[PDB]
């Protein structure tokens, strides 16, 4: 992962109960979307790409 995504996802996932999963999917979403919403939850309207990304089953993918 890029330095940008590693750094942003570290903060995004700093209060996540399932941290490794959070960091994994935040990283995947950040590489695709070039953004990570602020804070540790919510704020997803800051980046529509991140907000709207779905997994194969059509579920929200990005923490």
């Amino acid at each position: 992962g890029s330095n940008f995504c590693d750094s942003k996802c570290k903060l995004r996932c700093s209060k996540a109960g399932l941290a490794d999963r959070c960091l994994k999917y935040c990283g995947i979403c950040c590489e695709e979307c070039k953004c990570v919403p602020s804070g540790t939850y919510g704020n997803k309207h800051e980046c529509p790409c991140y907000r709207d990304k779905k997994n194969s089953k059509g579920k929200s993918k990005c923490p």
